């Protein structure tokens, strides 16, 4: 928002404004760098961007330790070596890049569709990049008519978008990334658990209405009472909450599901990609950006 606006105080006193991507803006297939870029927190335009512009960005704005993103720090720049050819140093390349396949960017996405997801021919690819609304909403639907959802709610979700994915993904295409997913899983729990609630720090519970403007919008949703964790989630909480959502008990099982989908996950780690593979071919769409409604700086 707006630094005078005063949205984001005490909890940020620095804020910066909306401004949506413009077509040659690079933006990420991650709804949390897409919308500190859409503030400026890290460059606008989505390129060229240091771990340490990263972790301020996290710190100061969104309440994420630099201990949350250390591994996804690690991750990012070796995806960008894997798809530019070339050491990237500490200067990320771009954001899209991100949304390289079967790499960081994986399949059963709550909120994108997967590179292959429905396509007739082998060789053909989607956009896997961009927010797709009809794709969240089959993940909001599992928990329809409620306003906060807990682990064993999550854990439902995210296998409800391994049944369609293995069902709709182009034949041998799919491929399970509980890792890494509930990392992210964990990361949703860390931002937009209802802090008002007074047991959040040990047993969170997702405010829904904060969870979709995040991801609908690319950017904060004050305006709902939002704000910033204070102190910043650590990674210990985002990892104890990936393994609550693996651990809870499942009440409603989705046919299709991948072998061992029910049940414990690994510990995600570094991602490596031998020499000689080369990346897939990124997906060229504009970025996404929120239309219904457009939103003004202070949104
Ligand atoms: C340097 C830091 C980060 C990088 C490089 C990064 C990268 C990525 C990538 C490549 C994806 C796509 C995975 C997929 O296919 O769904 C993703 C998804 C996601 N990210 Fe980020 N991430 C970072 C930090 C964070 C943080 C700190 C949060 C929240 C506190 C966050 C929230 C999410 C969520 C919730 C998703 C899942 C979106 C979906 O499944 O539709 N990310 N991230
Ligand atoms: C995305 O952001 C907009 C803008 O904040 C959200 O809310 C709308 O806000 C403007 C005024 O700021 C008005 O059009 C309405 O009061 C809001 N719309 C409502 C309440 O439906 C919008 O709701 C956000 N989208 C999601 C999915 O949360
Ligand atoms: C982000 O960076 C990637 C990697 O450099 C760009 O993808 C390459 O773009 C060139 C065109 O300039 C193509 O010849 C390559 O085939 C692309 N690589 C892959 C793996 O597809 C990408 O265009 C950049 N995106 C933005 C928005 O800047
Ligand atoms: C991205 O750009 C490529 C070169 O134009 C296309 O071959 C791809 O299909 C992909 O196209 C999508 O995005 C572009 C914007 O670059 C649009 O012009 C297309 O209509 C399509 O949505
Ligand atoms: C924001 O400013 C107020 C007033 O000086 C201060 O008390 C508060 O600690 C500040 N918040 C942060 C996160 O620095
Ligand atoms: C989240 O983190 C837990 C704990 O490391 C894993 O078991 C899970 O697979 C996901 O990576
Ligand atoms: C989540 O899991 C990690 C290991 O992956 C632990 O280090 C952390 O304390 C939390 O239990
Ligand atoms: C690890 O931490 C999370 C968040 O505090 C708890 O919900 C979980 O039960 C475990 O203690
Ligand atoms: C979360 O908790 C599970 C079991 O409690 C662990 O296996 C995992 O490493 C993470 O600490
Ligand atoms: C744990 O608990 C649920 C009920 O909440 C059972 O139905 C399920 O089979 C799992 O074992
Ligand atoms: C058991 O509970 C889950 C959520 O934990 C629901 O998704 C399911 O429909 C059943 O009520
Ligand atoms: C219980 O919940 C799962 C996931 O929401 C569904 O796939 C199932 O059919 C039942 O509705
Ligand atoms: C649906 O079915 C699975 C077995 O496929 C159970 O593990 C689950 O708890 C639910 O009963
Ligand atoms: C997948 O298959 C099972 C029965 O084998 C059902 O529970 C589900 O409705 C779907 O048809
Ligand atoms: C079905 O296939 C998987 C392979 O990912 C095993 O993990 C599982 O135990 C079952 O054999
Ligand atoms: C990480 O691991 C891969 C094997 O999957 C190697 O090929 C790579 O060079 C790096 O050591
Ligand atoms: C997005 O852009 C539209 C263009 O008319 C405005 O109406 C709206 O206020 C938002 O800034
Ligand atoms: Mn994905």
């Amino acid at each position: 928002q707006e630094p005078g606006s005063g949205i984001g105080y005490p909890y940020d006193n620095n804020t910066l404004p909306y401004v949506a991507p413009g077509p040659t803006d690079s933006r990420a297939p991650c709804p949390a760098l897409n919308a500190l870029a859409n503030h400026g927190y890290i460059p606008h335009d989505g390129r060229a961007i240091s771990r340490e512009t990263l972790q301020n960005a996290f710190l100061n704005h969104m309440g994420i330790a630099n201990s949350v993103i250390e591994l996804a720090l690690t991750n990012a720049f070796v995806v960008c070596e894997y798809v530019t050819g070339s050491d990237c140093g500490d200067s990320l390349v771009n954001l899209t890049l991100l949304a390289e396949p079967h790499a960081f960017e994986h399949d059963h996405s709550f909120s994108r569709k997967d590179y292959k997801q429905g396509v007739a021919n082998s060789n053909d690819f989607i956009d896997n990049r961009n927010f797709d609304a009809e794709t969240f909403q089959t993940s909001l639907d599992v928990v329809a008519g409620k306003t906060h959802f807990d682990y064993a709610d999550m854990n439902e979700i995210r296998l409800q978008r391994e049944s369609l994915s293995n069902e709709l993904d182009f034949p041998g295409w799919f491929t399970e990334s509980k890792p890494i997913q509930n990392v992210e899983s964990g990361f949703i729990f860390a931002l937009v658990s209802d802090f008002n609630l007074p047991d959040n720090d040990e047993n969170p519970l997702v405010r829904i209405d904060w969870w979709k403007y995040w991801f609908t919008n690319e950017s904060f949703p004050y305006h709902l009472g939002w704000h910033p964790p204070s102190p910043a989630r650590e990674i210990e909480f985002v990892t104890s909450a990936s393994s609550a959502v693996l651990a809870a008990s499942v009440t409603s099982t989705p046919s299709s599901l991948p072998s061992g989908a029910i049940g414990p996950g690994a510990e995600a780690v570094p991602l490596s990609f031998a020499s000689t593979m080369t990346p897939f071919l990124l997906a060229t769409n504009a970025p996404y950006y929120a239309q219904d409604p457009t939103l003004g700086p202070n949104d």
